[PDB]
């Protein structure tokens, strides 16, 4: 409590003197509150107009229209501390898994040049502009880097000064670039060295890219087992105990010298204690405090919800197969018999799972699974929309889990070589493509958007024929050298000016892990389209007579574009397809 926070609140509370008051009227029951000061400010989605005019028969489809347009009452809410029996099955499997993911890797500090290097290429750090413009600007000064190392001696000297979150089924908590920094050093080994590859923490897709995600749920599907589950927990940032926040920080037991602290500073005194100010119009900002949730750097966040969600299926999985009876407490013969179940099966266990942070698919040893509750429920990772007692509807067939937004079919090419490809709804794809996040974007910026996207759907929506059309048509209404952007950087293999029929071969056959034959494909014609029916059910217009139009008249669509944008080297990719090759 208050001596950990007190130092943060006082900074704060004295570079706001003419302002400080402990308003009475505040909203916060769950949140600790402190006291308030005078603020007043607000970034909402504009439309890439590139993209719109190239998607006509879309303007009239309210499911793409509305995306284009525009629970807080959940971060106030508060989960209760587990039974004793829960934690001891917490902390045992914790232990474990570190023990797991730290067995062919080393912690290690990351330093201000990959820091550096990152900000140069737009990575999306969540920091705030003050006394410099963007984050690029700070970073070459060395002022900076002399407030860093102040807060830095303070994390050893065991205080805290500048690490407070600003608030903003979402909540985004940005802090100041150098917090984001220390935050990085600390944590950053576990993205920047693939903790949560799959190769290395076998229930993990870190880095796999959603060219494989499918190929890997196919890979669980063959294991001898149950159904597939893929329950989605209630706003899972919000659920996160102390006591995950606590089996979280036992990474720290791998670590040594300055790092060892330096991590160890980062959980007792940004995770494990928050301040946060929240902006309230009735404007002003309010400075409450809290010790449990997430709230991290949406990166190292994806690595411990990862982590705890990987430990909290475990657990299932073990009470499913009645490795314990009861979650109140645990009898040392079922520490034991928990203990050598992780030792026999852990690792087996664990290759059954695909999670991605707060998303799993699990195929259990049997559908017992199903309605073992008890620990999932009580270590408060709360299923959404089903009744908290009703058992877990499984699904028969990998093609219809959901995972990672998507589901995956399976496809197979005229020369017989099996394609698993991701699929959603078309029209959760196009209303996507048709928003750019920021102001400013010149025509030229919209245009390097709109190819990002079409290059995209070349690579992973080849096989929907309206994301193939409009893809060709976006990249011959862009001039041909032109270099695809996105403003918040999975693999991205569409990010180049390469060929596109190139980098399909290097992603889909010669990188594949599944395709055993490694003909390069020498032709898009060569690469097949889901059936029709298939196509219309995921959201097609094929069939309709304004996307006959729209693909009928699709060079006046590219002409208009081209013309909008100027007198540029553009290529004309429409006879890639047969229906236009003449
Ligand atoms: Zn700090
Ligand atoms: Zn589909």
């Amino acid at each position: 409590n208050l001596d950990i926070i007190g130092k943060r609140i006082e900074k704060i509370k004295q570079e706001h003197e003419t302002s400080w008051h402990y308003d009475q009227d505040h909203p916060y029951k769950t949140w600790a509150y402190h006291g308030s000061y005078e603020t007043k400010q607000t970034a909402s989605s504009m439309v890439n107009g590139v993209v719109r005019l190239l998607t006509k028969p879309w303007d009239i489809i309210p499911m793409v229209t509305q995306m284009a347009m525009t629970f807080k009452e959940k971060v106030d809410t508060r989960t209760q501390e587990p039974k004793e029996g829960t934690k001891k099955l917490m902390k045992i499997t914790a232990e474990w898994l570190w023990k797991e993911l730290g067995k062919k890797k080393t912690p290690r500090m990351c330093t201000r040049e990959e820091f550096t290097r990152k900000v140069r290429s737009n990575a999306a750090l969540g920091a705030i502009f003050n006394k410099w413009k963007s984050a690029r600007e700070a970073v070459e000064d060395s002022g900076f880097w002399e407030l860093v190392d102040k807060e830095r001696n303070l994390h050893l000297e065991g205080k805290c000064e500048t690490c407070v979150y600003n608030m903003m089924s979402r909540a985004i908590w940005y802090m100041w670039l150098g917090a984001r920094f220390l935050e990085f050093e600390a944590l950053g080994f576990l993205n920047e060295d693939h903790w949560f590859s799959r190769e290395n923490s076998l229930s993990g897709v870190e880095g796999e890219g959603l060219h494989k995600l499918g190929y890997i749920l196919r890979d669980v599907s063959k294991k001898e087992g149950g159904a597939m589950y893929a329950d989605d927990t209630a706003g899972w940032d919000t659920r996160i105990t102390l006591e995950d926040l606590k089996n979280e920080e036992m990474v720290t037991n791998h670590m040594e010298g300055e790092h060892k602290k330096l991590a160890e500073a980062i959980f007792k005194l940004t995770y494990q204690n928050k301040v946060v100010r929240v902006q309230r119009p009735t404007t002003v900002m309010d400075i409450i405090s809290r010790r449990d949730q997430r709230g991290s750097g949406q990166v190292v966040t994806y690595g411990l919800n990862t982590f705890t969600n990987m430990e909290a299926q475990l657990i299932r999985q073990m009470e499913g197969e009645g490795v314990f009876k009861s979650i109140q407490h645990l009898t040392v013969t079922e520490e034991i018999a928990v203990k050598n179940w992780l030792v026999r099966v852990g690792r087996e266990r664990l290759s059954r799972m695909a999670i991605s942070g707060d998303d799993c698919v699990v195929k259990p040893l049997d559908d017992r699974f199903a309605s073992a509750l008890t620990a999932l429920n009580d270590m408060g990772k709360v299923r959404k929309d089903i009744q908290q007692w009703e058992p877990s509807r499984g699904w028969n067939d990998w093609t219809q889990v959901p995972f990672c937004s998507h589901h995956f079919h399976e496809l197979i090419m005229k020369d017989g070589r099996v394609l698993v490809v991701p699929c959603r709804n078309q029209d959760e794809l196009i209303g996507r493509a048709r928003i750019s996040q920021g102001a400013g974007w010149s025509l030229r910026e919209t245009a390097c958007l709109g190819k990002s996207y079409a290059q995209m759907w070349s690579l992973m929506y080849f096989h929907r024929r309206d994301l193939r059309l409009a893809a060709n048509a976006i990249c011959s209404a862009v001039p041909s050298h032109w270099v695809p952007t996105s403003r918040t950087t999975a693999t991205h293999e569409w990010m180049t000016t390469e060929d596109m029929l190139t980098v399909w071969n290097r992603v889909w056959i010669q990188e594949n892990p599944w395709m055993e034959d490694k003909t390069p494909v020498e032709s898009w014609e060569e690469i097949p389209y889901l059936g029709k029916r298939e196509d219309q059910w995921c959201g097609s217009l094929i069939g309709l007579t304004s996307r006959a139009t729209w693909a009928k008249n699709i060079q006046t669509a590219i002409n208009q574009v081209r013309s909008l944008i100027g007198n540029e080297e553009y290529t004309d990719y429409m006879p890639s397809m047969k229906r236009f090759r003449r």
